């Protein structure tokens, strides 16, 4: 059937088709609705038998998207890729399918605001890699043309594909830029608490830890299967922005910084059926990322009571909304030194508006535009954003990024 | 479908274990390849046959005996073949007082999108299926709202009018709320009041209300027994209790003229009890502050203030990035919150309800097997992210008794 979806402050509604290509299941059903679950649902690696259909889908959809489906090119891609499956168990993607496979997992990602720019997206064809070395240098590369002197750009780097789920190349980091967090004596937390587990990883590995608030993390690589390598990203690749207040002078005081190049490390790749485990992306930032979650999360940086305090707030009642007033002025401080700074970040106004015209491109040119309100809508100020007041329809299609296991719950080492 | 299900907050680790999805009713609209869990609402004589009824009887019948411990006596027995009869000749039948009282509190308790529900064991129920006119409707409404609003000591209440027969002898509250200001379209295009409300004042005036066309007049109740045409009343304003808007800091902010009503008040939801369908039940609780300053004053086809705000609070309102927005929603929430809290009207702000709503949460989980929730509609519009039920993963689904959405009755009503 046509689904639509309405905007309950435009009162636009929108006619999906989309939804009819996914064959990938949500978890919901018919009785239970899991659209606030993060996760719904070594050995598991795909068959000659699995892998035809998904090759001969994408193969087809790639193939229609340059509007020559049927064509000559079209038929002796598919016979191609059906003899390479049978005498190797895989086969290997076109630079122009590896292309355009990573351009629409990001188009196709439902829970990123950001996919306006989903066809402005630079690839990174690392499939020649072998060694930790040799990802350390790709990802080097990365960091350097995504960051661009402040002006970034978005990117992707594609390490080899799974083979037989015993060789996998892996960033052991969750995203390729992240601070340390430090376990203190006395119970508490120095630095990022999100990363107490993995500082302690790279710790155990080897790295000399400099114990401050602000320690960028090594890069933790594995390739091929192998026991991961350490390496430490030359600081002049890693932009960071002092976080200062336009009003408040005491702000600079606290002694806050972030890094200016979001880009997730942790995701897979699938493309036509084939998986690739490590597929750094980078983009930039929505000024919440840093100002709410990293900074106001309470199992964070959990910033919030030292500036209302600052700021003289009465805090014993939680309806004096000190919390709020504090999380706006964090907010502001956070967008005011980024754009000082003349590095790229988005404030969650303009990005929400832009995802809302990115919707409305989408159900025009194809059809829909697989969204989770769950995530699109911003952590402060939601109904003042448009996307708070547009019903969206979640769905999965492919080609896709999806999640996969912590890379030390499953390495065996040697 | 599987018989545990396990949600995780993901600030604290909490994992709880759900079974009560398996009793689960009706359709969620999602599918297993779409989830359609931002979708706001995913004829007459169309009522219950005697087939479809037998069923939707026995499973309340046993729910209630369950709840009571007398699963299997006599009296359960007894009450299961007495309402079968009853069913057999008339085609219906009629709940006792306390089987009536269960299914109200229940019907609140599985509510998901509400986060109030910390409170759903103390519902004063209020029994009006003898009411035959809408002069009735009007004394039992009145008799709601005083009783609900206690002076400003609020208490939730629901009064429930008599159940769908046929389906053309619908007992209707046209009104959404039981409270609510009117708006009013200008020729200009500009509204005058409350925007969201234009429809519904048309129809009042075209009804024979005159209206006194100014920027919180309340409407008056558009009230339908037994499926006649509508009759309007007015009530009496001395039970429509009001908070002036004022802020701690800002001497301003009085000066807007804002006010808002004490009471929320929903109007036009249908009770399912046992497949009855109570089709006027309206029912009360106290305000969430954000429903009011985030809501009602800061949508932009709403009251729509944030631009005024902000010029008196002299921020820069050339660029979103300045936040200027985010900065003024603050501080009307702030006076929303503390006029309502000076005037000693029952108020509950947005950290404070969602910290209740986890701790009812995992009570329900513990002692019920599971909480239905929807996150949508359960997270604050805003500061979403600094409360807990953000970080708060919910299951969603449907259990009966149920509040229900039901057509507008303007659209169905067969004028006389
Ligand atoms: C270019 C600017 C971009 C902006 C402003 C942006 C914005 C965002 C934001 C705010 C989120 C929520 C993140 C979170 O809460 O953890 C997100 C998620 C996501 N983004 Fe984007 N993004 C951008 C670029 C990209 C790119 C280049 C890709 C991939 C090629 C991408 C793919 C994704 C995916 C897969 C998610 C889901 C993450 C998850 O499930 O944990 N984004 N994006
Ligand atoms: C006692 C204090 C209560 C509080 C603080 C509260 C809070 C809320 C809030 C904030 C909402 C969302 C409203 C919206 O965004 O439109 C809501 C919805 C709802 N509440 Fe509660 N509520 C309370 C009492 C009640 C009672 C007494 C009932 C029924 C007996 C009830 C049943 C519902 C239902 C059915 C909804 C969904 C409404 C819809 O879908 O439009 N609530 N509640
Ligand atoms: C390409 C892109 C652009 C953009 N603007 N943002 C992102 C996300 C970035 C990002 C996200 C996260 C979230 C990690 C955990 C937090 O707990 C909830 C689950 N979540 C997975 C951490 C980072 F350190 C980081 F950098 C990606
Ligand atoms: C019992 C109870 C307690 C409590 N705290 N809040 C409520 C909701 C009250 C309430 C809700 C609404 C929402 C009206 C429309 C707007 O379009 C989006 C969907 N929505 C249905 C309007 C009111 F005027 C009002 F008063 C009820
Ligand atoms: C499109 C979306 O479902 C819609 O705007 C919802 C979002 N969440 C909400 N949550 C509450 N409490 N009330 C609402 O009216 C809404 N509106
Ligand atoms: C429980 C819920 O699914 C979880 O807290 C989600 C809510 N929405 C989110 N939205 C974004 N953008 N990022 C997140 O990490 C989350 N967390
Ligand atoms: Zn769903």
């Amino acid at each position: 059937r046509f689904l639509k979806v309405k905007n309950w402050e435009t009162e636009v509604v929108l006619t999906d088709t989309l939804h009819l290509k996914s064959t990938l299941e949500t978890g919901c059903t018919e009785y239970i609705c899991m659209g606030s679950i993060m996760h719904p649902s070594p050995e598991d690696v795909a068959t000659k038998d699995q892998l035809f259909p998904l090759a001969k889908e994408f193969i087809d959809q790639y193939y229609s998207s340059i509007k020559r489906f049927g064509s000559k090119a079209h038929m002796e891609r598919l016979e191609e890729v059906n003899k390479e499956i049978d005498t190797t168990s895989t086969y290997q993607l076109k630079d122009t399918e590896l292309i355009y496979g990573a351009k629409h997992a990001w188009r196709n990602a439902s829970r990123c605001v950001g996919r306006i720019q989903w066809s402005k997206l630079q690839v990174f064809d690392a499939r020649d890699c072998t060694t930790a070395h040799g990802m350390f240098n790709y990802i080097c590369n990365h960091v350097k043309y995504a960051t661009n002197k402040g002006n970034l750009r978005s990117a992707i780097t594609i390490f080899p594909q799974r083979t037989d789920g015993k060789h996998d190349f892996r960033v052991w980091n969750s995203q390729l830029i992240r601070y340390a967090g430090y376990k203190q004596p006395d119970g508490s937390t120095l630095g990022d608490p999100a990363n107490v587990q993995f500082t302690e990883i790279c710790i155990q590995q080897g790295w000399k830890p400099p114990r401050g608030r602000f320690d960028v993390l090594p890069l933790l690589l594995q390739a091929n299967g192998n026991d991961p390598e350490l390496f430490q990203i030359p600081p002049e690749l890693v932009l960071e922005v002092p976080i200062r207040h336009p009003k408040f002078e005491w702000f600079k005081d606290l002694g806050l910084k972030w890094y200016g190049l979001p880009a997730v490390s942790n995701m897979l790749l699938e493309i036509g059926g084939l998986e690739f485990s490590a597929c750094p992306f980078s983009g930039w930032y929505m000024g919440t990322e840093i100002g709410v979650r990293d900074y106001c999360d309470n199992s964070r940086y959990n910033i919030l009571e030292e500036v209302a305090k600052k700021m003289n707030l009465d805090m014993r009642k939680t309806s004096s909304l000190w919390k709020d007033q504090a999380l706006v002025e964090i907010n502001i401080a956070v967008l005011y030194s980024f754009q000082s700074d003349k590095v790229t970040i988005v404030d969650h106004h303009s990005a929400t508006e832009s995802f809302i015209k990115h919707m409305e491109n989408e159900y025009r040119c194809r059809g829909g535009c697989p969204a989770d309100w769950v995530w699109i809508v911003p952590p402060m100020s939601g109904s003042i954003t448009p996307v708070f007041h547009q019903e969206m329809l979640n769905y999965r299609l492919t080609p896709s990024f999806e999640y996969q296991p912590d890379p030390w719950n499953t390495h065996v080492w040697k």
